[PDB]
């Protein structure tokens, strides 16, 4: 379901945000557009170095939200666009989703988000 | 309390993410690094065109989280850095906080974030 414009965003660098639900309120962490790996079957993989509070949150509520964008891709009414992605998350420490990001030697795990919806919000 | 490195990030374009607490989970919306105005008092001002769900969430729980960064500013271990900002939010529709973003013709309000902590997370 990810549209072509999402793939054009990923050709450009930028800050990705990942929100999870904590018992206390939301939590928000980041990665880089250039670190995301998209796999077949609507999966986006993030290399995990820290994300310890995020991991604790996902263990109790697997729903996540993610945003990303780029001023270098056109939106509906001028330069710049981005996406709100909703999905479910899991952490993996082995298997092909882990091997997709194992080139980052600092990664202790892979955060795998299975996308359920993608909205271009600009 | 906002440090010099944060102002260096703001000289570069990027996607800002703002998380609020909803009824049924977090919500996450964006702005651009180039749209933020910073006022005396640890106050960050965001021009509001939509953010209707965000505004409903803030009316119930004023706490927000914000992230932003840039690959063009050095972090602690290599190129690229960014920040986790925690603060409290209010929407303003008159006064100096609104005037700071009034040049945006589509703005309906100013989202004013009063910063309580700022962490450089890379
Ligand atoms: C621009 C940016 C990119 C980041 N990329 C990563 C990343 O790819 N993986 C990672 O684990 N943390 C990354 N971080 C740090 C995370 O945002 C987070 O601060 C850290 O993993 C701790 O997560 P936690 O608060 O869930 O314990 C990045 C931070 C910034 C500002
Ligand atoms: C990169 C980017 C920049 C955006 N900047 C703004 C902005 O400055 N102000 C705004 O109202 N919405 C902006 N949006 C749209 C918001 O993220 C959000 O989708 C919209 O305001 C609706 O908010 P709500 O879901 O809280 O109702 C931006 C979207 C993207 C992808």
């Amino acid at each position: 379901m990810l549209p072509g414009t999402f793939f054009e965003v990923l050709k450009n660098e930028g800050v990705v945000a990942i929100a999870t639900q904590g018992e206390d309120g939301p939590h928000l962490v980041n990665t880089w557009n250039s670190y995301l790996k998209v796999l077949d079957g609507n999966r986006i993989v993030v290399p995990v170095g820290g994300m310890h509070k995020t991991e604790a949150n996902v263990a109790r509520d697997e729903r996540v939200l993610m945003t990303l964008g780029s001023r270098k891709v056109a939106g509906r009414n001028g330069p710049g666009t981005g996406f709100l992605i909703r999905g479910s998350a899991a952490f993996r420490t082995d298997g092909p989703e882990f091997e997709a990001i194992a080139r980052f030697k600092w990664a202790r795990a892979a955060l795998v988000i299975t996308v359920v919806s993608a909205e271009q919000t600009l």
